[PDB]
């Protein structure tokens, strides 16, 4: 019941985030379930921008960095400035097709053609849930690499043989079946992107609660000091 | 000699920046000059933040956020967060055409129709510079609002009776003569976006000192202490 960087207690985040807004109903308040507080969700970032640092550290071009409109826009800010080896950055707009035997991530055609000719490209998305986004950039890009906050589940991904070798980094996982998020750059309906904290709609107050507990163990054990240099 | 939010020795905020990086040679670090710490700019954009909330406060309808890819992410997700009237968000990668008679920016046409539909329109960037970009845009969507966290000269972009009555909010004013930004979103030919702390590459070590006088007085003035519930 209490953000594991700041020690706050939840029920104080949340008095503090919901503090005379004019973007919310009184009423609607409570349909909002806390996930990661945003300076949780900060220090995922910093983990993984720590592990790509690691991981780029002796690259001898830039590396290509494209973001997925329009949530990641946040995790790419707080990811990108903890990034210590050369890159570009530039954000793609797709539009998912919805087919009667797949769903395809329809790219803009000159933007794939770029992508597809630099050697180390990484896709940023904020997050990866039923996987059918990157599973369909995957097969257009067959040498990208995933980089994401969240991830509902990496098993799942990883049973495709498609993306079997590809490199993921990222924050955490599993999430939560049944979960339905907003906030951390995610809209709700269009709406609250700027709602900096995680938040859920759809899981029953135990299932919060359990999120909390194995989140909350996660960050206590992670050893990002000096990643954030600001 | 300090930063004027945390208080820390800028001696020390950039020895801490540039220790053990991979992405900027050793003979490299002088070239950078630090206009504005990362947090210095946090504080600018919580003030652009608290005006926009003022302004909006009883909006009745949602605003519509336009962000100018690319350099604008990192400072639209720092306004954002800290917003709290409704609103949706949209970036545009729009094209600069340079004509014989002028430069124009170049919008989808899709995108275009949408934002000329609604009421209230914010374009959001985080340097206005020559005007170019916003004077383009403006004479399009003769209705945008402008939100920027640094702008060149406020005084010379009003001095176009096109732009003389579009409403502006923005974080700082005026930059520097003949200087060249890098980091806080902004490239050096491409890289370096996510350095956080902007940085200019042109101006002597006087031109920065007095640059940073200026803007000290301007933050040690500013109220925003409660805008950030994080
Ligand atoms: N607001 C809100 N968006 C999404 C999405 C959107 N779909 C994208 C890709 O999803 P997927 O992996 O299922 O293909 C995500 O990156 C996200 O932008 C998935 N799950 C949720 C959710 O629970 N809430
Ligand atoms: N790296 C670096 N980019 C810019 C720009 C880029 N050009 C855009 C529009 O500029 P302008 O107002 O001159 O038309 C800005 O949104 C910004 O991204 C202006 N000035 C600088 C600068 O000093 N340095
Ligand atoms: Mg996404
Ligand atoms: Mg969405």
């Amino acid at each position: 019941m209490i953000c594991s960087v700041t020690g706050k207690p939840v029920k104080d985040v949340l008095s503090t985030f919901f503090k005379d807004r004019n973007d919310v109903l009184e009423s609607e308040v409570k349909k909002f379930h806390l996930l990661a507080t945003f300076e949780e969700c900060k220090a995922l970032a910093a983990d993984t921008a720590r592990r790509m640092n690691e991981y780029y550290k002796d690259v001898a071009e830039p590396v290509t960095l494209v973001a997925l409109l329009t949530g990641a826009y946040l995790y790419a800010s707080l990811l990108t400035v903890h990034l210590t080896f050369p890159y570009t950055l530039h954000f793609v707009k797709v539009s998912s097709y919805k087919g009667t035997r797949q769903e395809s991530v329809v790219f803009d055609e000159e933007d794939l053609k770029q992508l597809k000719e630099k050697r180390e490209v990484v896709l940023i998305d904020e997050y990866v849930d039923s996987g059918h986004t990157i599973f369909s950039i995957q097969e257009q890009i067959k040498h990208a690499k995933i980089c994401s906050c969240f991830v509902k589940d990496v098993d799942a991904i990883k049973k495709h043989s498609a993306l079997a070798d590809t490199k993921m980094f990222y924050g955490y996982t599993p999430m939560p079946k049944g979960s339905w998020l907003i906030g951390f750059g995610l809209d709700d309906n269009g709406l609250r992107r700027g709602w900096a904290h995680l938040f859920d709609i759809n899981l029953s107050e135990s299932e919060v609660t359990e999120f909390r507990r194995r989140l909350t163990e996660h960050i206590k054990g992670l050893n990002i000091n000096g990643v954030n240099r600001y």
